[PDB]
């Protein structure tokens, strides 16, 4: 179900909002400003994704999740308890989670096509476009 | 300890970030736009508070919390599982949590004065100023 | 035919442009500013929809409609002759007409997919996205 | 009566809003961009005139017209059913309708002076100023 | 005399500047933000009216009033000592005072026409335009 | 005749454009910046007045003047051949020429009322408003 | 009591709002623009101070003053009935009243520290900062 | 293959970037400014298309082309060696090349649907939308 | 002498300021807007050139000209008494006068190099750059 | 000949436009964003240089080059076929090509001085200024 | 004494203004842009600190220092004569000097509390806030 | 040598940066704001001149000066130890130092022409242009 994948993704969005703030505060190295500013852009993107997924859920006549509790329960994103990083470790982690979201947005898109929910398709394909652009850029950082 | 109160408040900030999004999505009544836009301003404020508290913690040589897990563990904010509200219920809840943050920022301020951490004082008094302005406005909504 | 639905929708757009101005001028109640400003945003949206539908028609090698006469002839939107409203009546009427446009944009989208007119699809799905967001918000006003 | 002329003019404004969109979509010749952009400015002006006339009517304790139906009934503007133009034909038509509005705004102004409605006078003289500037520019196009 | 009415109006402007701040601080109800922001726009308008009337007086070779003392002495506006309101009470009061200013600006306009002071006429008619727009909007709030 | 006064004023506008540039370049004293910047605002105003008067003339079916030659022939403004000033001398000269334009705009306004040219009236009264504001400010400089 | 000093200062703010407008309209000399613009900045500052003091009072659970009447009753600011000034006289008067506000903001700050009202302290110290900057600048004008 | 069509289009984009600059520099006639500015907008669009196609190629794990050499080798766009034009000749040429890109973007879109590359579809349909709008406008210039 | 050429050019600048306004008001044809706006840019350029030449003269210890009288006396620009034009006639005239200014700025530049006035050289070469760009564009209009 | 060097440089500009896009897409390493953004600024500079050189050529009565074909024929810039880089390799390549352009702009400048083409001199010296600033910055990257 | 510490800090501010420009010009490595831009932000901050400290001194009735001579005499900042750096060396040096300013601003703050100079306290605590944020960021660069 | 004069001028720039701040803080008289703001513009100009001269030095393969120490050693600018001024004294001092910089920029320009350093010439002539404009304005203040 479309709204089930939406909920799952909403859960990842708020979890990544937090995870990315970790990287924002705890990066080390002459790389600090760039990663500090870039992580800020990343978590702000995730705050919007969170809101947008929730609002698609509501639009669709269902209930978005409303507690951090359900988010942790529905997410497939590993929270990061460590508190120190080189930029390369941050990019590897973010890349991993991006590849996860990419897979899921594809699923979201495929599922919504099947159920004749075209709006959810164009939302999912728009997010895929962004994820694939970032995936490429992150791959290029790490190469 | 100053950094202990900071951590506690950081936990409330991310919890209220979520709680306020609930109110953002699930308000009902001819009041919808105003509460939808106002809650958006409120949660954006909480996103900044979260970041700022975390960054004061780091500055002070300690570790801010880095998971939703610790946040739920350290918060004194009740998450809201209900998914429908009149504006009056939203304002009552927000008011309650504001009164909670007000008390704690006072504590933060008092404690930091004692430990000779003046920066943390001016941060705490700046946040008090905002909380007391909102507390007054919310009291005026409900009267 | 794609261009036939386009024409129909173009007719509704100019009719709603007028209808919404009625609500803009004739709302009553302590609700006045909010509804006055919101209706202004709504009719400005409809002015753009009108222009865009007409311009898709032209692009497609056909003729958009060019008189209020044809608009009244092609529309399924009831004009509103009454000249006084509470905000709730305005929202109910706007909701009704929105549900009408939603149905038709779905048709437009489905029909254009069939005829291999992909541009018209992405236009129709973009408008659906907006209509479904407003439909949800209006449902929330009225609940 | 002042409000009677206001209503008449309100009817012309919405009719010209449509008529001018015709010219916007259906101009032909190496003149296309200039006329396309200029007609867009013209119809946006007419959308404001429409709103302003309606709002003067309301202010004056009367009811502006609220349907395209009454507009077609009250207008002295010929709708244009043709769907192809050279720029010269567009300017001739617009000039004609401008000369019509000029005459009527003079009447509006004279009538409002008589009835001691000074606000309506300053509104009418402001619109005359604009019409006479455009009339001159259009005469210069055609010369 | 033109300058006598100017002085009277200048006195009302500063008195309403204060009166409107009362409403700004002391409104109660789920209406709070809207009335708080709208009253702020209203008193800022009155601050400009005050300055403009004073400056017309100076231009005309006379002396505007320069103390709150003369203002209270020359005003026909009742100061409001009460410190709590519903929005409806605020709108009724503002409406009353608006109707008062409307009457006086008409007088100002008529008197200035007689004395051949055309500048003061166009100033008075510009203010009438604004007062009549607000009077209509306030009537619509209360209906 | 309205257009005759317009032409006369157009001639003064271009003459004052030049005269004011003299003051702009040739002021002396610790007053230099203020007078340099203020004269720049003054001549830019005169450049617009020039254009606007010319364009009213054209609108009215007549020909504005098109050479400096006719301007010098039609102006009642004394050109200034001297090349050094204290600010007080500049203000006295500008004041004189302002009083001249004020008189003429009154004439323009009166004459246009008589001939039923309302647009030219509202133009003349708008310029009077500006001239009387500047006249007051200049009187205040010199007092 | 903190709120008692707040009220007193609120009274001075509205009185200085008026007093400063006097100086704004009635300054004489080649100094006119600078003093006209500077007084405009000064009274706009006082309008904000007025609003802010009133709003601190409300926040604190008390009632700000709501009439010009109480303002004149609570102020220690002498109103200025004279209607003509050299810039030096304006600066001397403003300086005097500034020194008065400086003393009182110190009192406000000291008193609020005692009562544990930290928000009011940071407000009072912020205003002191501004007053001491202006006091220095005004002393420099007069030296 | 999707990436093969992308590469082809990337080649056309840089070739049209140049071709359009030819028209930019070498248009003749009283049409000069309009065509000079419009061609500037057109080539800036092509510079972005070039970059975007290249970046989609990279995202997709392939290599965009990196020399003018490959571009000339992969393009189906005829370079223009002539150095003088009337606007009509420029529009005919641009129209031709647009019709070419339209065909190819359709192919791109169809092919990407087949291979399950949804991002490339939404990119191709977005570009089609723009090409069909320009095709219509250019047809209207030439009619 | 450098300052002699400066004065000559200053005279042409104010004469062209007027001449170009003629073209601004009196162009005829479907070309009207473009020429109306372009002439406005041209005369605004000439107003700046005028001011800049005058200010270079002053800088150099000499006196710029301060009357329209000297301008007409020092200019080699023919004033235009005719009051109706096709765009082609306007461009031919402007081109002629441009070729004149180009020649003179070359002279200015050469002369200033000789006298070791480098500032005047860089001013003259900057103006040449602009004149040669416009000369090319005007040649392209007329071809 | 001046125009011969201009043409040569125009050829390098479009070749570097492409070459720099290579570096834009194909940089690898934790350096990615900085080099991605900086290369974007560099190629945008080259797009302007290209246009400006072409337009100087036209101004000078000659024909700029109008095909990628002539560009490859006239350039002394080696195209880069490789598709992967560390930032250091990108900077070395860009530095090399910069040193090439620097030499040529000197030649351009010297040659134009000889032929009395001062405009082309000030253009060449302006570009030298930029090239020498970038050369220094690039040397500093590599040191 | 408060003003003695102010003077000392003023001396460091201008010395660091220079020192930081050294780092701005003489950094080496693929780090160049980031350090070049960041040092520019740092020295601009120091220019403001310098001005603000000087202006607090003046406000307090004392004399800020007015020569580079006294600055070198009063500073505890070592000037840097070396002319080449890796970014790590720049950050270590800046960190050292920051730790120095932090200590001194604490002293300033403590001393001003003692002397009842609250304005100087809030200034000192504001600067501490900034220094501690930068100290943390610099520590993070170097870790 | 070009770089020797550059260094000398760099030394004056930082010395004048300080000297001008003296005038900024210590001007007395009803002239205070104007001189306070103007000196702020002047020292900000000198901060840029300083940076630009240093960066030309680096570009040229030499080392700009990096301590206040060398600046005081290389400058021909007298530092000002006095701490109180009338505006006339400030303008006389600034004028003197300007005349000094003018002479030196001429030398810089002449020397750079000789050594074939054209970039340094265009930099020197640009600064001369500014110095001669300010010299004229300052002469006009003092006359
Ligand atoms: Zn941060
Ligand atoms: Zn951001
Ligand atoms: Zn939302
Ligand atoms: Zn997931
Ligand atoms: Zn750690
Ligand atoms: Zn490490
Ligand atoms: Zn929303
Ligand atoms: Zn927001
Ligand atoms: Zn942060
Ligand atoms: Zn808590
Ligand atoms: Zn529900
Ligand atoms: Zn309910
Ligand atoms: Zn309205
Ligand atoms: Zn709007
Ligand atoms: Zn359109
Ligand atoms: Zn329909
Ligand atoms: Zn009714
Ligand atoms: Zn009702
Ligand atoms: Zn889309
Ligand atoms: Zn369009
Ligand atoms: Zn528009
Ligand atoms: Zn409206
Ligand atoms: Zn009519
Ligand atoms: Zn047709
Ligand atoms: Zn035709
Ligand atoms: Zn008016
Ligand atoms: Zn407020
Ligand atoms: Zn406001
Ligand atoms: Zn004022
Ligand atoms: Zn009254
Ligand atoms: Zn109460
Ligand atoms: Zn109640
Ligand atoms: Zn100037
Ligand atoms: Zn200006
Ligand atoms: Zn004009
Ligand atoms: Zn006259
Ligand atoms: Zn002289
Ligand atoms: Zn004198
Ligand atoms: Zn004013
Ligand atoms: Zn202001
Ligand atoms: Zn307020
Ligand atoms: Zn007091
Ligand atoms: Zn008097
Ligand atoms: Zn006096
Ligand atoms: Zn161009
Ligand atoms: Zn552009
Ligand atoms: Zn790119
Ligand atoms: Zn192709
Ligand atoms: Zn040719
Ligand atoms: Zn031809
Ligand atoms: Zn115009
Ligand atoms: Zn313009
Ligand atoms: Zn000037
Ligand atoms: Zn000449
Ligand atoms: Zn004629
Ligand atoms: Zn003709
Ligand atoms: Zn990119
Ligand atoms: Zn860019
Ligand atoms: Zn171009
Ligand atoms: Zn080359
Ligand atoms: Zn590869
Ligand atoms: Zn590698
Ligand atoms: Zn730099
Ligand atoms: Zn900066
Ligand atoms: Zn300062
Ligand atoms: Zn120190
Ligand atoms: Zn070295
Ligand atoms: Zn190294
Ligand atoms: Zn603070
Ligand atoms: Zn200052
Ligand atoms: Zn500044
Ligand atoms: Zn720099
Ligand atoms: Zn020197
Ligand atoms: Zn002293
Ligand atoms: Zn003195
Ligand atoms: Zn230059």
């Amino acid at each position: 179900k479309t709204f089930e994948i939406l909920k799952h993704l909403q859960a990842d969005a708020i979890v990544l909002f937090m995870k990315v703030h970790n990287f924002h505060w705890n990066v080390k190295g002459t790389d600090f400003f760039n990663v500090h500013k870039a992580t800020e852009e990343i978590y702000e993107g995730f705050a919007d994704m969170f809101d947008d997924l929730a609002e698609r859920i509501a639009q669709l006549g269902h209930h978005p999740l409303v507690t951090l509790s359900e988010a942790l329960k529905l997410t497939r994103v590993k929270e990061e308890t460590k508190t120190s990083f080189h930029s390369k470790d941050i990019f590897k982690e973010i890349l991993e989670d991006y590849k996860h979201l990419e897979k899921e947005f594809k699923e979201l898109s495929n599922t919504a096509e099947k159920e004749g929910d075209k709006v959810t398709v164009t939302y999912a394909d728009d997010q895929l476009a962004k994820l694939q652009k970032s995936i490429w850029m992150l791959q290029a950082h790490l190469a």
